[PDB]
DNA sequence: ACGAATTCG
DNA sequence: ACGAATTCG
């Protein structure tokens, strides 16, 4: 019983290429065929478009205006029991907490995504969230697995701060020893869509989950989106992951 | 006039004079310098000072010797009361990180019988900047607690302090008070920095700071007597002399 | 969605 | 020399 996942900040935001680059989003998702896709930064057009392209996913989501999260669960993979969205009562940018109820055949999951509030300026709000985010783990029933994937703005820091993982709750990068090669899932060296002609780089889009002991096991971790479409740009200012796990009772 | 009864006590003010701001500036400085010719303080610490601001205080303030921490651009400087205070030497500590020429100016000098350390800085500026600030609070408290046990240490200027930013340095060091918490927090002199009640930055908004503090390392030697905001008066261009009030300080020195 | 600089109210 | 918003590099 394995699981597999892609986390992704599209960049929705930016209107520019969109089209072209939410196609170049799909390809990849296509290539993988993952069980569950975490996004963030979706806009209304970008749903409608997957609700056809990725009709074969439950399309879950976070917000209907804007720009929000969502959670795709794999028809005939996935079965999609229930949907709770979380606030974040001091959010300046619509941020949430979303949160599905599944199962893989005999194998209960709480899937948890959000896009916790960005830019260096709102680290106190962006602390406030990641708490929230782990109590929130905290919750499930302990034979429920728990994973969440999404795009935390975090710095190692500011985890620090947050008084460090529980002992319970893992990221599934550290699990697998820190890997060089999808270390960085932001990076205005490799990544040329924002323009930003500086380099910097930050491993803002993490995994983390809750397990009983050996009932979940990374075996993969890769990042996805490295390639430049025909317009000479990226699907997103971000790198997505590509994890497999399998969970082992 | 300062008689023998009065012979105990140290009088200055510390204010940062705008001298970055042009515009009306010979009459701000003629403000500035009515001031200091009502209460005759023995010194006077000033920042943001600029060469064209000395030639106002040599002709409005010229009973007071001009000390300056940079000769272009714009600094702080430190004046000493002719006839009172002896001038004994001049010391600047720079501050290798700043963006803004900013430095400690120190001034050695005897006064009423004792030996004093008198020492300004005009810390760097904005909310942005905090790490800088911090790491030359730092340096400040640090050549403070240099000094020689006999010598009374005085540091008085624009420190653009949040009260969040001195807790995270850890705090004043043991020997070492700020006038205003000593004399108990008085609110009358709480901000000296309010963009409320003072208009000359034009900033559309009501934000007020103690931007302005005074430092002083003492065991019962040095007691603040009192601490006063100068420069709340209009002139007649109808601005104030600066952006920030100044503060009028008294201490005794005690046996 | 970087840090630094600048504008706006 | 404020904080927020925007622009620049
Ligand atoms: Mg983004
Ligand atoms: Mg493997
Ligand atoms: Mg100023």
């Amino acid at each position: 019983s394995t699981i597999s996942f892609i986390t992704w900040n599209i960049d929705g935001l930016d209107g520019c290429n969109l089209p072209e680059r939410a196609r170049g989003v799909c390809s990849c998702l296509a290539l993988y065929s993952p069980d569950v896709v975490f996004l963030q930064e979706v806009i209304p057009p970008y749903c409608a478009y997957l609700k056809k392209r990725a009709a074969s996913y439950t399309i879950i989501t976070g917000n209907e205006e804007g720009y929000f999260t969502a959670i795709l669960l794999k028809k005939g993979r996935v079965k999609f029991k229930s949907q709770e969205i979380i606030p974040f009562p001091n959010t300046k940018m619509m941020r949430n907490l979303l949160c599905v109820n599944v199962s893989l055949g005999g194998n209960e999951f709480c899937l948890m995504t959000s896009h916790l509030e960005s830019t260096r300026e709102h680290s106190a709000e962006r602390i406030r969230q990641l708490k929230t985010v782990l109590g929130k783990m905290q919750e499930a029933p302990d034979s429920t697995t728990v994973i969440f994937a999404g795009d935390t703005n975090l710095r190692d820091q500011e985890v620090i701060k947050c008084g460090g993982l529980p002992d319970n709750v893992f990221d599934a990068w550290e699990f697998l020893g820190k890997p060089k090669h999808c270390q960085y899932t932001w990076d205005t060296k490799a990544n040329n869509n924002l323009r930003i002609p500086a380099a910097y780089k930050h491993r803002f889009d993490r995994i983390f989950f809750r397990a009983e002991e050996g009932h979940l096991i990374p075996q993969s971790l890769d990042l996805v989106g490295l390639e430049k479409l025909d317009c000479g740009r990226f699907p997103s200012d971000h790198w997505g992951l590509l994890c497999t796990l399998n969970v082992v009772l």
